Formats: C-alpha cells, sequence, structure tokens
C-alpha cells in the first residue's frame, strides 16, 4: 500500500517500442533515485512497476502487464510522471491509500486555475464513488462532485507544482485508480 502523495518527478529520457512491451527509462531526482534498486516496486502515474535496471539516475521499467490499461504506450520523451516509493517504517492505511493497481484509462474534460485551486474535470470512459477518493496518475484526492460521467476533484494548487497535474490540459489522459 502506498499514501497517493507523489515525492517527485520523473522525466522520462528514453523509450523503447517492443510494444505489446514498452521499456521506459525515467530520469529521477536524487532523493528519490538513492531509495530505490533493482526489484523496487514503486507507483510511476499511480502505477505499480518494477525497477529493472539503474545506469546514473535514469531508472528503467518494463510496461507489459500494465501497457493496454493506462497511459505509458502514448507517452513521450520528456514527459513528466508522478513518483512514490512505499512508506518506509509503515503507514495508517486511509482513505485515499493506493495499491498501484490502474483501473483505466480516463480523459481530462477541463481544467480551471481559481482561487488557490487547481480545479479538474474527469470524464470516465464507458467501461471503467462522490464521498471516496480517486487516484489520478498516483494522485490520491477527495472527489468533489459527479455529474453525468465527469468526475470534478479539486485539488490545492500548490500540486500543480509537485506532480504532474500542473501540466494536464483538456484531452489529457491520466490513469485512474478507484478505491475501490
Ligand atoms: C509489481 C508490478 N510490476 C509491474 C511491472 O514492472 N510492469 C508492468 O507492466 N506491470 C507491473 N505490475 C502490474 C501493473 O501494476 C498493473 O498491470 C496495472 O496497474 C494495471 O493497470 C505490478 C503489479
Amino acid at each position: 500500500m502506498f499514501k497517493g502523495i507523489v515525492q517527485g518527478a520523473g522525466i522520462i529520457k528514453k523509450i523503447s517500442k517492443n510494444d505489446d512491451t514498452q521499456r521506459h527509462g525515467i530520469t529521477f531526482p536524487k532523493d528519490i533515485l538513492e531509495s530505490v534498486e533493482k526489484g523496487t516496486v514503486m507507483l510511476v502515474n499511480g502505477c505499480s512497476l518494477t525497477v529493472v535496471r539503474i545506469s546514473g539516475d535514469v531508472v528503467y521499467f518494463d510496461i507489459d502487464q500494465a501497457i493496454n490499461t493506462t497511459t505509458f504506450r502514448e507517452l513521450e520523451v520528456g514527459n513528466k510522471v508522478n513518483l512514490e516509493v512505499r512508506p518506509e517504517f509503515g503507514s495508517l492505511l486511509g482513505k485515499g491509500a493506493l495499491t498501484g493497481n490502474i483501473k483505466g484509462v480516463a480523459t481530462v474534460d477541463n481544467i480551471t486555475e481559481e482561487e488557490d485551486r487547481l480545479k479538474v474535470y474527469i470524464k470516465i470512459p464507458k467501461d471503467l464513488l462522490s464521498e471516496d477518493h480517486i487516484g489520478i496518475n498516483g494522485v490520491s484526492h477527495s472527489i468533489e462532485e459527479i455529474s453525468d460521467d465527469i468526475i470534478f476533484i479539486n485539488y490545492p494548487k500548490n500540486l500543480s507544482i509537485t506532480t504532474n497535474l500542473g501540466t494536464l490540459e483538456k484531452g489529457s489522459d491520466v490513469n485512474v485508480e478507484t478505491l475501490n
């Protein structure tokens, strides 16, 4: 179990397209890089993945099992991914605890920045509640409202800074974890 609190951003450095599989090499920030090793299972954009290789600051993952239910297949070199390593000495399982099991891909309907808030409206596709949390790209937060097929999450603006939520646009695909 993870908290859905993103600890840093990685930047995709390389992608190997073999694609019912892809290998992503992601540049990690020093503090995260030094806590991981081959075999580390951690969350990348909310998705549980295993470190295959580390060379200097580039941490590699093979996306295979996850390839059909996540955004990785369509990511590009330079893109920013959310990173979270499991709690070191345990945690109290809330609430919005994440498993890293991504239920599927959804799409940003609308984004508005106003009043110290990042308001994010996500359209949930047919084949994929409002008192629950939801994980989006590994960010766990309470749902604000649901209207039709669209879920409204009202994030504090600081999450714009510390996660890739602040790069999202109308039409951006995201990894959704429902809980549960
Ligand atoms: C531990 C783990 N490692 C990987 C991995 O290295 N590569 C991969 O593609 N999938 C892994 N998985 C499974 C994914 O977390 C799971 O397939 C997705 O969350 C489903 O959307 C898991 C659970």
